[PDB]
Order: structure tokens, then C-alpha cells, then sequence
């Protein structure tokens, strides 16, 4: 198979788990991928940054993730995330000395790289990936795409912008694919990922319909929430001050989100139409269909949804963020992928190596 | 058997990144209060309780690990887990007792009392209890006030006398009867605010790592505490509101000592900071961190200590432990706070033995 065409394995190793993804993809008269093709998925638990860092350890987790893999003798990227984002380098370093060790040791797979990448590199894939599947990047763009990626553990954004020499150079990224020249915003803020963050307001009444950890009860209001949770994202974070003067001199004329909002978005106690929603209608359907109901009732609704707990906080958490971080209007457009499709973005390292 | 002419109890702490036994034998005083606390068996064990898969085959092998070397057997258990089992949701909590339970009675050994997620509060008295355990002063009619903050990993505890108040909430007050006296105490935990969790939100500060540290980012550190200080107060305050609910309570209700155990034992008695009698403040531990970690070379200091995997972090923690006790809980910082030294292995299992209920 990989004979006749380019095939690449990348290894997404997140906090939660591994995920394996092998594309096939020819190339057009521009040196750039085209019809990348996912051919073969597979994830494991849990995350590479919890496990033992040693041989054995390491040899079962690989053996695990790629033994029954039906495409063998191709290039491996292994690229960690978040979840070895938390550890200093020196724990990390046990990690890729047993990796360089493992690969090593076998002919099957041909290690390119492994190592934790930074949230910029993980935004600007978002970035890719999204427009691939739009098939905005052969045109010449006109119109301006905003990428949200709300993870686990960090949260991305991008978004077009000219070099700017008062901005850090970490913060930007210059590419040319299909024979075009962009320049892009970069940015990843580390703890303000939906877990990581949750666990900063876990006893706050207003976040939820239910059992406190402290024993206390559920009193849900959303918009008490968007506050608190505010606080996190400006007082700490300083979100604000950072984005919102970039977007006003460079305007977004649509905005996609992938992550987690993907999955709240799509399940039962949501509705919205055409794969897209606003702030204040989300904030508001939040409020209703979770805050201010009894959590009796509505456990007692859907037992077997080990999310719909989270759903109050959540709510408010991506309107904190995106109203009151980022700036973006309540009433503005935005798009989610998905989750069927399954795009992630490992499919932008193959269009960028 | 040993546990025939004496009482023993099992305690389990079930933190989050580990479980760690402690079996204790007691007597009985005149007053129905246990006195001769001694610890017999102590054994640790990771990962923790929280991040194992809950079936029985997993559990049974965790457990067994646990609890199959222990030399003595046919005593009540206490399993108590804390801040790691508090982050997950009741639903996946449950999951995890259902097995327990079911594990403890395929056997006849162990004899369990008790197993559930501590509250941050019940945590707190228990600290309390331990640290004037380990003091002596239980015993007798205290002039003086004692506080306790512990710096834990997932959430903080402080804890302090105070009389009853009915405009506070039920489940920050204990009132406790033990060696015939009567104690009230407030008890606060903030979740979320423990060292490592709180270390989450500031892993790209520059200000917050020895010159040259490599962030996650890709920048470099370039340390000043009183910068890092601000940043992390920022955390205590605009988020928690801990100066709100906990300056007022000081003011009203001072505190004449204050012992620390946790996290800041460790920090110090490490070789890079000197304190004399197992005390410290806050103005010197601050300056300490400052000159002896934050504005340092981080390639020639790790070079003078590779092999110590905590150092990296002592700048951040400095500034923590200061912003945490003086702009959150308002303590002076020419104060002296007191802090258990880890060679004597106070925890804070012991408070379980002298309440029950
Ligand atoms: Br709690
Ligand atoms: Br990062
Ligand atoms: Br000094």
C-alpha cells in the first residue's frame, strides 16, 4: 500500500491516552499533500506521562499501541501533549531515553522524531487541520479562519496576523502551503483546559443542578458561574489583555471550534441546527436545561451519561472564555466539528513536517 | 497476639499519588480518650486509589499489594481516600467503593469499619488533632491558642480555635470533647489550591523559575520572587477569596502559634535553605528562595544537585507558601511559624484514632 503512496504514522500521546493514527497521501504540483486518508486508528490507557519510565513498562505500552498495526515499515512521529507538559524535562527525559531504546530495538517502525511538542505547535495543527477539511488552504483566502481547540488540559487558539516584531516570536508562525505565504497567531494557555480547570471550582455552588465535595449542595446559576470561572481566565491568565487587542486589529470573519464543546454541543440536552451555536443561547439552554434543574430528576434521566454532571460549568466556562476572554461577541456565529468526523489534529502534521 | 493486650486500629490514607497504611496501637486513659499512640506498621504503596481502574481484578491486586506483607491481621480498617478521590464525581467515586467493599468481605482478616472520601474539613480537624497530639497539649487546659495549616498536594487546610458562630456555615465549625475538654474549632480546605494543582496554572511563568529554567512554552525562566508571589495571589484571592473568608476570622480570633506540616517541611529542611529550631518566616523564606533559587543559573544549580527532582520548583513554592500565608491567611510576615520536621513522621492518621464518630 505504502508503495504506490506516502503513508506517515503519527502517535498523539494525551494525557487520557495514545492515539495512533496512520495516513496515506499523494502530493500535488506544489510539494503539499493531498487526499491525506486516515487508514488505520487505534487508542490506548491510560496517558504515556502517568506510566513507569522504564523498559519493561514502556515495551508493553508501545507493544500495546502498535503490535497490531497492519501497516508496518513506515516513518513515526510521536508527538506527547499536555499531559508531559506537566513534567519537568528531567522526568521527561527517562521517557525518550527509553523510547530512543525501544525503536531501536526493532526495524518495523522508522522513529522520526519523539517529543513533547508546545501548545503553539499543537494550535498551529489545529489550525491545519480545520482548514484542510474546509478545503479553504488551496484558495486564496479572502475570508479570515479562527481556530478554538478546547482541550483537556490547555486550550488553543489561532488566527490570522502579520508579523508583528512588538509580539514574541513563540507566539507566531510563518508557513507557505499551496504555494501561499501565511503568518498566523499562536497561543496556548496551560491549565485552562476543561479537567484542569475544573478542579479549581468543583465546591462552587453556582457551577452545578448535587453533591458538593465540602457536602454542600448544588444551586445552580450559570451566570454566577461565568464569573467565577472568569476570574481563572483575567485575573489569572490574563486572557483579556492579551487577545482581545490583537482580534480588534485583526478581525476574524469566522470562528470553528474543536475539542470538548464539540461533545456538548451534539448530545441530548442540546440543540442547536447546522453544526454551529452563539454564546448567549448556549449560556442560556446551560442555565435551563442543567443549572436550575434537580439533579434527582434529570441522574435520574439519563443514568448511564457519566458527562451530563459537568454540563452547568462547562456551559458557563466556554462563555467565560470566549465572551469574556477572547472577546468575541454573544450573538456570533460559531462552528463546531463533528465529533463523527473525526478530524484531529495530527492530520496537520502531515501537511507540515 | 499484641493486639489482645492493647488496641490496634488500620489507617488508610488513600491520597492521590499513593495509599499508605498506618497500624496503630493505643491504651485507654480515665476520661475513655486513647493516650500511647504508637505506630506499628507503615507501608506505602502507588499509584494512587483514584487512577486505577475500578474492577475487581485491579483493586484486588492493588489491595493485595497493600496488605498482604502486614504482620499483623484481624483489626478494624479505616479507609479513608482524600483530595485525589474528591476530584472525580460521586458517580465514579461509588464504582470504586462498590469493589472495596465487595473485596473486604471475600476475606476475614481485616475487619472494615469505614471506608469513604474525607472532606478537606474533616481532613483539617484531623491535622489539628495530630500536631497537638504530637505537642502534648491536648491534655492539659490551654492558655494558648495553636493553628495548624497543612500544605498538601490537591488542597490546603487551615485550622484554629473559635467558638461557635451561627452567621458561619455548620460544616466549617467542629466542637469536640476529648481528654474531658471542649474545643471549638473553625476548619477551612481549599481544593484546588494544593501544591500540585495550584503548579498547573504556572508552569509558563518566567518570574516563577530559576534564570534559564525551559518552560513548556519554549521561554525561559528569569526569577524574582515578590514577581511570582503576585502572580500566585492573584490565585488565593481574585479566585479563592481566601484573605475574604479568612482575615476577618483571624482578627477576631488570633492565634499565638502556628505549626505547618506538608509540603513546607520539605522545602525547609532541604539543603539549600537554613532555619534554626525547625521554625521559619516568611520574610526570610521568601528571601531565601529568591536569592538561592530564583535568580540563580538553573544549568550550573541543577549541575550542584542533579539527582534532587524537587529543587525546580522552589522558587514557585517560596512565593506560594508566602502569598498562601500572608496575603492569603494575613499573617505577619516577621511571624515565626513552626513546622514538623519529616524525620518524625507526624501525620495526620493519628487524628483518626482519637475521634471516631
Ligand atoms: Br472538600
Ligand atoms: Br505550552
Ligand atoms: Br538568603
Amino acid at each position: 500500500p505504502c508503495e504506490k503512496h506516502s503513508c506517515i504514522a503519527v502517535i498523539d500521546a494525551g494525557s487520557t491516552g495514545s492515539r495512533l493514527h496512520i495516513y496515506s497521501y499523494d502530493t500535488d504540483d506544489t510539494n503539499t499533500p493531498i487526499h491525506i486518508e486516515e487508514i488505520w486508528n487505534k487508542k490506548i490507557k491510560p496517558g504515556f506521562a502517568s506510566i513507569q519510565p522504564n523498559s519493561v513498562t514502556i515495551d508493553a505500552y508501545l507493544t500495546m499501541l502498535l503490535a497490531d498495526a497492519p501497516i508496518h515499515n513506515i516513518p513515526v512521529y510521536f508527538y506527547a501533549t499536555a499531559g508531559m507538559r506537566l513534567l519537568p524535562q528531567s522526568q521527561q527525559k527517562k521517557y525518550y531515553d527509553e523510547l530512543d531504546y525501544w525503536f531501536r530495538q526493532q526495524s518495523q517502525w522508522q522513529l522520526v522524531e519523539a517529543k513533547t511538542i508546545t501548545g503553539n505547535d499543537e494550535a498551529l495543527f489545529d489550525w491545519l487541520a480545520v482548514n484542510y477539511k474546509l478545503d479553504t488552504l488551496k484558495s486564496v483566502q479572502n475570508k479570515s479562519v479562527g481556530v478554538m481547540d478546547m482541550g483537556g488540559a490547555s486550550v488553543q487558539i489561532v488566527f490570522p496576523m502579520p508579523k508583528n516584531a512588538e509580539i514574541s516570536k513563540h507566539n507566531q508562525v510563518e508557513l507557505n502551503i499551496y504555494g501561499q505565504n501565511i503568518n498566523l497567531y499562536v497561543h496556548s494557555f496551560l491549565g485552562l483546559g476543561q479537567t484542569e480547570m475544573s478542579h479549581q471550582f468543583l465546591n462552587s455552588p453556582s457551577c452545578f443542578a448535587y453533591p458538593l465535595p465540602d457536602g454542600e449542595s448544588g444551586q445552580g446559576n450559570a451566570p454566577s458561574c461565568k464569573e467565577e470561572v472568569t476570574s481563572l481566565m483575567n485575573s489569572v491568565h490574563k486572557v483579556n489583555q492579551q487577545i482581545q487587542p490583537l482580534l480588534a486589529l485583526n478581525p476574524v470573519n469566522e470562528w470553528y471550534s474543536i475539542g470538548g464543546i464539540s461533545n456538548l454541543a451534539s448530545s441530548q440536552l442540546f440543540h442547536f441546527e447546522n453544526s454551529e451555536l452563539t454564546n448567549q443561547s448556549l449560556l442560556q439552554q446551560g442555565d435551563n436545561q442543567i443549572c436550575h434543574q434537580q439533579w434527582d430528576i434529570l441522574n435520574g434521566q439519563y443514568p448511564d451519561d457519566e458527562y451530563l454532571y459537568q454540563y452547568c460549568l462547562l456551559s458557563s466556562y466556554y462563555y467565560a472564555l470566549m465572551v469574556d476572554g477572547y472577546g468575541i461577541n454573544p450573538n456570533q456565529t460559531i462552528h463546531y466539528i463533528p465529533p463523527e468526523q473525526n478530524l484531529d489534529w495530527t492530520i496537520g502534521v502531515v501537511l507540515h513536517r
